[PDB]
């Protein structure tokens, strides 16, 4: 499992569950095509999103569905989704934490 | 001043200083459109990008170009750039200052509208 | 204005106004005395807490009472207030800007030192 | 296990290791005692500080050494620790994501 997504609440204290997620590989013109995506579980997670075989170097496009997320709880957010994009060159963990008006977005790799 | 950028470096604690941002609008066909650029300040901000008759209702995209400013330092980091994408001026007209936290494997962005 | 401190509310995307701010220097017996105080204006900021002349070296600690701050919205946040410790004046007199961006689970803090 | 510490390092993407965490539990003259403590594993976690039995409601203090951290890896950083303190009202997750100017920290209570 190379590529693994955790979505943290931070007005609930929570993992982030339900939430939308979108990921895109750069094609060679320039243009993002659909790689992977799902939605977050009750730990807040997203596993199996692809294999090593199918992960090759590459810029990727992880996009969070953060609007949807906070609509939900009657909350009315800023952003319209989080976006983080990386080049791959290897286990990555991409963990964002959300507020209404502010996220942030750390990579572990490890 | 209706939209304003404020970079800060996390491993230095400084201002970031001479670091690209470029702003897009979403243009009637859902492509994204030039909108303004500039560099952030010896005081890590970006002021002046645009004023309010230019500034209307629609999605807006800041990119800020972290990568660069990190390879400059000799870091490599793991981000391309950060983004943070917003509907501005749905409901009339607000200044918005965009703030963004910079470390290499990291950032944060806070918006305050008012 | 050697000491000043900004903060912010993740949750509305505002400055966070009134919000209690003490700050403590510690002794030559390890205990912590009082220094200053004050309470954020509207704006989310803090100045005039000292000058050079009485701002020496030390350790400093800025206790931020975000508690107050959350239940007067009525949220019940997580923790009892946010706390940030440091040395000052280490090789000279600087200027900090201790800068919090607030959340009911979570805060950040970062300092601008110059 | 209600109470868990994991903390990452923000420069270098990775798990902050071998990183001392004290906790102290609020006595009834305010004074801080000892309460448990223990070093980050390969994971940047700590886990096996308490049990139910012990972890009483009350006001307890995490202090992450952080300044140690930044010395061994040659930056020099700003704080002098990192402090987490919380009322105990059931797990606990203290998160704390580590730069030499500047710290997040975050509760996930599950
Ligand atoms: O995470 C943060 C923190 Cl702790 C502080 C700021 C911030 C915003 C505006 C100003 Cl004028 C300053 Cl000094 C800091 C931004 C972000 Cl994104
Ligand atoms: O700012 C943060 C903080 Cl304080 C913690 C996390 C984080 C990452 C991974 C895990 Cl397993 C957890 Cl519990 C928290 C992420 C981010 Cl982005």
């Amino acid at each position: 499992c190379p590529l693994m997504v955790k979505v943290l609440d931070a007005v609930r204290g929570s993992p982030a569950i339900n939430v939308a997620v979108h990921v895109f590989r750069k094609a060679a013109d320039d243009t993002w095509e659909p790689f992977a995506s799902g939605k977050t579980s009750e730990s807040g997670e997203l596993h199996g999103l692809t294999t090593e075989e199918e992960f090759v170097e590459g810029i990727y496009k992880v996009e969070i569905d953060t609007k949807s997320y906070w609509k939900a709880l009657g909350i009315s957010p800023f952003h319209e989704h989080a976006e983080v994009v990386f080049t791959a060159n290897r286990r990555y963990t991409i963990a964002a934490l959300l507020s209404p008006y502010s996220y942030s977005t750390t990579a572990v790799v490890t």
